[PDB]
């Protein structure tokens, strides 16, 4: 059973974070569904239990922002063309421009980006942050297009292309990059680069595992993969991620690799 | 650090429970503050991590209901006479009557009581449930009266009387009784009786610990106890509770005693 003493402050972090996210959300129009806000608050705290609540704010809001984008693009009335225009406006926000749209998703992005900038980290971290969000934007448009295509009688993407392109919306990288910087600040970029092979396996495991569980939604099972095969591959990727992490976990029990190991084990374990 | 595998389903329980409580709350007018709802959802799940989300609903709603009562009685504009009338109406609800008031606190009580009754447990469990809530009602009126008395220039209660009478609003018993019945059903009453000595120490530890931390509120430090003495006594009671629990914890690692041990360690650890 989880140790009560180890859990107690982690539970308390979660309560503060869930409350923060409700306020931030209402500040930006109610862009994210409440149940996702709750999940982000709980899981952020359990990924990195040694961080203070103040260090968890950025990561949690950045993840919440990604969930809004996903909700908006999951509308039945919006076209891939409409989603692409929203995506474009967000990419312009990432370069530092003010939103060229009244869509509150773009406003919320500019707010969270400003929060990052306030801590004046290197060209390199700001770059890495933008890139991670550009992956989420690309993956979102990919999934939207795929849903539109299937509903228009097209075959939709191949299974391997789906896995390669939809892993960008899995968020693990967003949690990792944003939490790692609190702990490692200036060294986070290099640590993140080193974890790329493990991170790729963690992403595939969580995508596969999520898809098996959910089985409008496009998923790997409706594309033709058998549930037992999606379960097999989830486990196989999870093991490969752990094997890639072992040398880092041995060197530091409170570093970025541990955060990746915890996130993967938390998200595969649901 | 808390084990990720052990935590993962417990985190998922929490998310469902926090969401449940928001809906129930809105059903009954918004009687409890959101931040308390979040705390109840998180901590319920970590007290009894081996229970399913469906088994956690009752306990969490019963605890939420106690927090509403406390919010209502913590109004600056309501008199002890007004609070006593609310308390009286709730005691009538506990006997099975329909609320004789339009106060939504009484309505919410009747709803949760109905939820209990639906599972047709013995005269004895229903009795124990009512008694635990009567303690919370009595303690609430005591604290309200004490606040009124201090603000009217009276000395307020002695420290030992404050501790004896305000422990009823601590909730540990509410979480314990309600969670224990899910696991032990028919045997819960006798198990609860056996844990009375430990429970008394757990209550005193959490009251002392809560009061130290909060330092309108009446608390033991403003009544004259030094912070270091309140901290000493918190630790001493916590140890005594553990010594009383040891024989039960040795006999069963998934029973009601473990729930009391976890609740005490969680609530003292914040």
């Amino acid at each position: 059973l989880p140790d009560p003493e180890a859990c107690a402050p982690v539970c308390a972090h979660a309560v503060h974070l869930i409350s923060d996210l409700r306020s931030w959300n209402q500040r930006y129009g109610g862009v994210v569904s409440d149940v996702r806000l709750i999940g982000i608050g709980v899981f952020t705290a359990f990924i990195a239990p040694w961080l203070g609540p103040g260090q968890l704010v950025l990561p949690a809001r950045t993840a919440a922002w990604c969930c809004a984008l996903d909700d908006c693009a999951d509308s039945k009335e919006t076209s891939p063309e409409e989603v692409a225009r929203l995506i474009d406006a967000c990419r312009h926000v990432l370069t530092g421009e003010d939103p060229d749209t009244a869509n509150p998703i773009a406003c919320a992005l500019a707010a969270v980006r400003a929060d990052v900038a306030e801590r004046r980290l290197s060209a390199a971290f700001a770059h890495a942050w933008n890139r991670s969000l550009d992956r989420v934007l690309s993956a979102t448009l990919f999934e939207c297009q795929a849903r539109h295509d299937i509903a228009a009688g097209l075959p939709g993407p191949s299974i391997e292309d789906y896995l390669a392109r939809s892993t960008g919306s899995i968020l693990v990288e967003v949690f990792l990059l944003n939490l790692c910087v609190a702990e490692a600040r200036q060294n986070a970029v290099s640590q993140l680069k080193a974890l790329a092979p493990a991170l790729s396996h963690a992403e595939y495991a969580v995508r596969l595992g999520n898809d098996v569980a959910s089985h409008g939604d496009i998923n790997v099972i409706m594309l033709g993969m058998a549930p037992e095969e999606a379960r097999r591959r989830t486990a196989d990727h999870a093991r490969r991620c752990r094997d890639e992490l072992r040398p880092f976990l041995d060197a530091d029990p409170r570093g970025c690799a541990v955060m990746l190991d915890r996130a993967t084990r938390l998200f595969v374990g649901i």
